[PDB]
């Protein structure tokens, strides 16, 4: 028993992290087969940062301008190109530690593990969710750009995030591994802000099921509700709308615990309208929304990688 | 910016996890050099759980009674010995993936990463603290025994915990890697119960310093306290006593933020009296006690906001 915010084991990704230096700028790269991926803003000085022309900045660069270190071994860059906001550095050696992998783009509300890295060395791992406002509430210091996020399904690593920047509120923005930003952000120093965030309803429900499975039941009640009724409540409390597909995804947990989703929606309605009355749920005084239904099932089932 | 419960990258430990089978029982083992460490209760049978005599159970075993599987490979057991509550199986292959490592016994309040494993395969990684009552609040299902906890300050893995059992309240008990239990617990199924747990005061103070470093000051006040008056108050809320050692340990964070340790104690006193009045600290509505002073310094910027 027990329920913890849990990251995937990070070993398969640790073996892919390299250090990329261009000029005075050092950050992290992802080395897979014979390509190192990193943010294209690595090629900017701080003046270009204000309004960069990335194709122009890249023309000046020769392969030898990119210093890439894998541990204490240098990698020789033999080609370079840009895809959206990522730079792709062709190297002369395929990574012998390349795992089975795919590039995937995730949806807001989905969770993933972040391997935070500095100078090509993994420093920590934690679990994140893509917020509805397309930021992530990460923990990142200067030098962490190019750190990546991922999930593991079977033996295949699905890379979903590469870290690019921090917004003024201290939350974080980045791209998928094809260099498309999550959210309405751009890689330059201009005025940018996170939009108003909302709470991930299906994830809060999943976490209430996790609580019940772990013996925390005080919030259960006799009442049920309807989607249209609940979604009016959700809107009022800045929760994402709950869809029928969300209800279906929670089906397993409803059958396992004997609490139908709209039964649990009635619990959540009452929590939103009245608070927790001094109690906690799974050790939290807040409603937790960064566990997906799959996360709850997986941790309450013991799946391995 | 940001502040997360952050585990160490798990890859160095992942490459040490094996499966140990004795009879009908399978759990996890830790393979370092040519030795596999696992809980000695793997040799218990179903009527041997209340008062097992481990010396008598072990003398009846031959090396080939121990099945050790490392990934797809069977390891050959060529010797065995018991040390306190751990079994040490000598095998005929040194683990080629053995990291630099040491065995460290930790004190209550210390944090570490847990690599949850089932059948020798890692499932996930999360952060735990050794509670004042010598339990940990983990996430462990049947088959998780022999999972380990560790830190990796620099490049050396300090192994500090091996999981043995779950107590009636759902919390977890285990040993150091020399097989000595944390707390008054024994590897018998006779009824035992964790002592009343308390809050790790020095860690809460660390986390409040983390909140100031990341730019939040709302909970400070104009007051101070003597160390003894602080302790007289905090023990009425089930907080651990704060010692001069703890005050010394917090010196660096005090210097970085400009807030004297006993002034931060006065802030904590008021937080216990008032609650948070609808506010949060580093995203939490409760006072967090599983970040040590060392953790905060490792994760936070060196420049206060
Ligand atoms: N706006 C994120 C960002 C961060 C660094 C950097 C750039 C953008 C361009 C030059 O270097
Ligand atoms: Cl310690
Ligand atoms: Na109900």
């Amino acid at each position: 028993s027990g329920f913890r915010k849990m990251a995937f084991p990070s070993g398969k990704v640790e073996g892919c992290m390299v250090q990329v230096t261009c000029g005075t700028t050092t950050l992290n790269g992802l080395w897979l087969d014979d390509v190192v991926y990193c943010p294209r803003h690595v090629i900017c000085t701080s003046e270009d940062m204000l309004n960069p022309n990335y194709e122009d900045l890249l023309i000046r660069k020769s392969n030898h301008n990119f210093l890439v270190q894998a541990g204490n071994v240098q990698l020789r860059v033999i080609g370079h190109s840009m895809q959206n906001c990522v730079l792709k550095l062709k190297v002369d050696t395929a990574n012998p530690k390349t795992p089975k992998y795919k590039f995937v783009r995730i949806q807001p509300g989905q969770t993933f593990s972040v391997l935070a890295c500095y100078n090509g060395s993994p420093s920590g791992v934690y679990q994140c969710a893509m917020r509805p406002n397309f930021t992530i509430k990460g923990s990142f210091l200067n030098g962490s750009c190019g750190s990546v996020g991922f999930n593991i399904d079977y033996d295949c690593v699905s890379f979903c995030y590469m870290h690019h920047m921090e917004l003024p509120t201290g939350v974080h923005a980045g791209t998928d591994l094809e260099g498309n930003f999550y959210g309405p952000f751009v890689d330059r120093q201009t005025a940018q802000a996170a939009g108003t965030d909302t709470t991930i309803t299906v994830n809060v429900l999943a976490w209430l099921y996790a609580a019940v499975i772990n013996g925390d039941r005080w919030f259960l009640n006799r009442f049920t509700t309807t989607l249209n009724d609940f979604n009016l409540v959700a809107m009022k409390y800045n929760y994402e709308p709950l869809t029928q597909d969300h209800v279906d995804i929670l089906g397993p947990l409803s059958a396992q615990t004997g609490i139908a989703v709209l039964d649990m929606c009635a619990s959540l309605k009452e929590l939103l309208q009245n608070g927790m009355n001094g109690r906690t749920i799974l050790g939290s005084a807040l409603l937790e929304d960064e566990f997906t239904p799959f996360d709850v099932v997986r941790q309450c089932s013991g799946v391995t990688f």
